[PDB]
């Protein structure tokens, strides 16, 4: 039989080594069952607790426990988690006191709308990331994240700004979203649209969001996980999207008598990582 | 008397313990060697077996071991294995049961080709990545690894297509890479092509890999490690490469009868690590 | 009475058991204390080892000490120290041996000066970047970082060499710092600027930093952290700087006879990893 549940003692008129304990083993009287009996438990007692700590079982005859089951601990029980949805609640294990390598990033901003003139639009800026290490969380429910949204485009005609991308928040810190794209009209450069920026507690490392261009290069900044996305001359309104998560459209383009809509940013995500032995 | 090998009983008449005396101590009538030679020899075998999973002498007089060779555990024995060769096998070593932050990348191509013109030609696009956490891996021989090609460059003349990009594969994911830049004549744009794609059993996080151009910016699209590069204004057929893993072309600029066959992008490479007591 | 000072022996005249004594369990013979004794002391000191190496007190009933303290030395006790100063040393814990994934990045280039004309000056390069994963030190004192120092910005004049950055490196290992941009008059645009590469004892990964342009696109350099930032086409000189650490200045510009003197180049960083039961 595997599962053997042992903590010896287990109540049993226990009793913890005196301080005469401590200076030597035993005594020179009998040998009582009720000092030897805590020495077996406590012993015992943790063993098994470091065993099913980790969602293992104690075998009397493995003798090894997957290295006293450390290597699920610390190599197994690496169980990441992504998020996507708009808003939501994280969920928090029983036993899970800390979240290691917290990532989030803003979402992207769209870039701006181009007519069929000369001049060329601007495309938007990317939004910012974070890591955080070591955050110290408790048992129970998370603070619902909010992620932020993709850079939405306003497709009702050229020369309207592409909306800005939002802004995400966990654990206390705040990843601003990158602005949107400024869309001009004929003979007009628009204005090089900055990106996110990180607000709330300090992170341990910030990426400030790529920010947008004039329109000349009609880049649209980058992240973390994004880079810079360059603008594409077609009469169809191919828009090719940010590449990752948090960048921006490259924006509309100019050529040929034709309007391009803007780039389409990616929105943003949520990284968390922890070891435990339930369902991540 | 540093080296103690200490499993006590080693076929000493060992025995289970009645469920009595795991509800309640030791029984107060004659002592059982018998059942003392297991319970001692359980634990002994538990605390030198942690001191062995890290590959640490068992000691009597040091009672610390670096604690209980945990902080060789966790801190020490971080194994980092860089796979480069596009053919071979990983060798996993026998105290490995799983494979965490497989960090994988894939080639990018070069860029396309432009002749003694006006307009120049599409930059390299740039190779996919994923990173998968605490893959499953059994002890052994893993199934052989495929890393990308780098970006081969058709350097035959101008006005021809750039090579291809090679895809890397691991543990059933695969990242694709970048395909290379088109070759045009003179008196025309290249139309842009799209860089890596992630394929096959779906990443806990993907990079898709940055895309080309379509010839004007010319700047060769990033992947993971790299950033985007931009062209070079030179006759003289300098065309300075990607900067890192993944890169793509640049691609070969066009002005004053220059024959820039373009930047040639190096190979993905696959990052694993594991934690073990044998060599990396 | 929650710690004990808990190794139970303390001088309680310790014997190690005989090989013979080893290979079987308790002989038929007398119980004897100087067996009784060590070996309940080692199994006991073992685990007091395990706790208070932890950065966790020693407990009588608790019978878990969070599971053995070992989530205080897997992800609890995770400390990161992220060095910004200057120059000065990096001071290693009396516990810590090993630093998790040190991580680095050059200092970045700033761009050079463009007068009144046609042409536009070229961007600086950006810092080189590398990951050490597993590194071994020894307790102690570490070898003085150098990190780079921020490129600032030459604002000697129109068209004159833009200031360069310092180099970073730290426990053997140097990554190349990006390099200032050139300085050209009117009517006239130099070639691109290299960035910096990863010298010294060569990682496991190296990050080569972004090279500028010739100065027709004019875009920042880049690195692991910093991305590439583009120029501004404005009449006041805005001069916007690299997003994030590593970053090099998008150089000077000029369009209807403004005078920019170019962004500055952004100073390199030191990430570390370690784990030690002291705060950082």
């Amino acid at each position: 039989m595997a599962s053997i549940n042992l903590p010896f003692s287990l109540s049993g008129s226990k009793r913890i080594p005196t301080s005469e304990e401590l200076a030597d083993g035993y005594q020179c009287g009998p040998l009582d069952v009720e000092l030897d009996n805590w020495l077996m438990w406590w012993l015992t007692g943790q063993v098994d607790g470091v065993i099913e700590g980790a969602g293992l079982t104690t075998d009397d005859t493995d003798l090894a426990r997957l290295y006293k089951a450390i290597q699920s601990m610390t190599s197994g029980n690496l169980r990441t988690v992504v998020l996507t949805a708009a808003s939501g609640n994280l969920p928090i294990p029983s036993d899970v006191s800390v979240l290691n390598w917290v990532r989030a990033v803003g979402g992207g901003g769209a870039g701006g709308n181009s007519n069929t003139g000369n001049s060329k639009a601007s495309g938007g800026g990317g939004g910012a990331g974070f890591d955080r290490f070591n955050v110290a969380v408790t048992p129970g429910s998370n603070v619902p994240y909010t992620v932020g949204a993709a850079g939405a485009v306003n497709g009702l005609g050229a020369g309207y700004n592409g909306g800005a991308g939002g802004s995400t928040a966990i654990l206390g810190t705040t990843a601003g979203g990158g602005a949107g794209g400024l869309g001009v009209n004929n003979n007009a450069t628009a204005v090089q649209v900055n990106g996110g920026t990180t607000s709330g507690t300090t992170p341990e490392i910030s990426y400030p969001g790529g920010l947008g261009t004039e329109g000349i290069v009609g880049t649209g900044g980058g992240s973390v996980l994004s880079q810079p996305t360059q603008r594409a001359f077609t009469n169809a309104g191919n828009n090719n999207p940010a590449n990752s998560w948090g960048g921006g459209g490259p924006g509309g383009s100019d050529f040929g008598g034709a309007w391009q809509p803007g780039g389409v940013g990616k929105q943003g995500i949520i990284i968390v990582q922890y070891f435990s032995r339930f369902a991540p």
